[PDB]
């Protein structure tokens, strides 16, 4: 039954175009790259642009052309010095409770072996990506990957702190949003707050905010802000002393997002997915509470790079493949008889091009403000 | 068939997540906790309610 | 109107301007409302404007690097430029003196853009380098031969705070 393993490959494949079919975000910002080298540079480097423009030299005639000082390049002339971590596993099936389903199946074994196999191998490719996806998340929700012992994805306890540098991933805030002050009211209009940055920006080019991501419940906290509950009713136009008495609260959280989205101007794509752990919980990608935001630009960010294979090499030289690698395995002529299979590889999300003329790069930020969500 | 099984069953997504394994270099693989299909593992009882019916004319 | 930094808010801080939104979007600020907000006119500026002086208003930033690491654009912060002719092409920018050899023969020089490399492998310390530049100037378009002035480009200054 469990055989055809060129089958199991183009089933795979067809996995693969229907994991691939559905697109996200996170996904977007990083295609995927795939390497035969291991060295595992953590961000390449590319600025040179009009922002980092300069104007060219007068001269006088009579003399040699003084010449351009190059100063980024000898900037750049250094070493990148970081370890891709691979990420790898396999499931496993007893003979016993397979001749249990062969025989609860009775009717096609290969065929229901064939579609169990390729749920299984579906199941395994969801935790793929969403190994990739906790990857990428991990480093851009704030700045750099860390591995304690107690992930529930990590059960042997291995640990790694992988860092980049982002200068400052995190955001000053005196307070948080929705704080009450007075009878009630906001502390602060975030409307207001995003110009104070575009008013920072206004000489840096790579601090205003340009599209901002949020994917669980937040809404709300506008709905509080008495700031932005201001704008609604100057939008929508009611006095709560003459036009209207008190304005029902769905109406703000109706017409929060695109109040905040036409008056910051900002794009806010909202985002979210689910990451099942061990522990029974649903917790999204984002957290509750706080967001990123890019403030450079919107565009492609990083790198999600496939370090290369370990395999049989040739029967001689050394090659390796380079991309989703996918082999079967029989153990039942074994003492404990098993039927496993492993699909899993070696890989590092890499950051954009770093900043070359000074070292420093912080294209997203985020700030937290919700000190009670649920 | 007529064995009227009460339940189909499909279940797969980001929901149902999980991820791969932080391995060490050259060691054994951490295997799969297989927990779905042997969970799965459950027979139904349920019968079918055939509905049948025939006019007459005087 | 050319100008191209952030100067909305300098329009949206002229209380002229604020009630020529109050009563244009229609909110009075004795009966229909106490205060807008602010950014309500930020977001109406140039368009109240635009549609009540009437001429095109042309906003364009560009990013202007110097030699000490700052940023600035080529318009600075604040004020304007504006042109009071015509929108049609003002000036011109004049590349001149080809230089090369001056020639074996009669100059009857190209008018591009001519590059070449200098290698000196050779010395003391050998380099490599490579030469471009152009010999130029901008010419502005002349007056109609009447005068002697020629106006159509003027600037004011209001920016008294930069931030």
């Amino acid at each position: 039954k469990f055989p055809t393993t060129k089958e199991i490959q183009e089933a795979v494949a067809a996995i693969a175009d229907k994991f691939n079919q559905e697109n996200d975000l996170v996904d977007r910002f990083f295609p995927e790259d795939s390497t035969f080298a291991s060295e595992l540079e953590l961000y390449l480097l590319r600025t040179q642009d009009a922002e980092q423009t300069g104007m060219t030299f007068v001269h006088q005639v009579g003399s040699t052309s003084l010449p351009v000082e190059a100063r980024v390049a000898k900037v750049d002339l250094a070493k990148a010095t970081w370890s891709p971590l691979a990420f790898k596993e396999s499931r496993v099936w007893d003979e016993k409770e397979i001749l249990y389903l062969g025989r609860l199946a009775d009717e096609v074994q290969a065929g229901v072996i064939n579609e169990q196999i390729a749920e299984s191998l579906t199941w395994l490719m969801a935790r793929m990506r969403n190994r990739r996806r906790w990857l990428t998340w991990q480093v851009m929700r704030t700045g750099r990957i860390t591995i304690q012992p107690n992930d529930p994805y990590n059960p042997n306890g291995l640990k790694y702190v992988i860092d980049y540098g982002v200068t400052d991933i995190e955001l000053p805030l005196p307070q948080k949003f929705d704080a009450k002050d007075g009878n009630g009211n906001s502390a602060v209009d975030p409307i207001q707050y995003f110009r104070d940055l575009i008013k920072a920006a206004t000489y840096f080019p790579d601090r205003r905010p340009v599209a901002i991501i949020v994917g669980p419940g937040f809404d709300e906290v506008l709905a509080d802000n008495t700031f932005v509950q201001k704008y609604v009713e100057y939008e929508k136009g009611w006095v709560v002393g003459q036009n209207t008495v008190q304005p029902p609260r769905e109406v703000y959280r109706q017409a929060a997002l695109d109040i905040f989205k036409r008056y910051t101007g900002l794009e806010v794509m909202v985002y979210d997915k689910t990451y099942r752990d061990q522990d029974g919980s649903v917790k999204y990608w984002i957290p509750v509470g706080e967001l990123i935001v890019l403030n450079q630009s919107t565009g492609p960010v990083g790198r999600f790079v496939y370090t290369a294979h370990v395999a049989g090499q040739r029967n001689g030289k050394v090659v390796y493949a380079t991309g989703p690698y996918l082999t079967v395995k029989d153990h039942l002529q074994d003492d404990p008889p098993y039927y496993a299979i492993i699909a899993g590889f070696h890989g590092l999300p890499q950051l954009s091009g770093y900043n070359t003329e000074d070292f420093s790069f912080h294209r997203f930020k985020w700030l937290k403000y919700a000190n009670n969500v649920q």
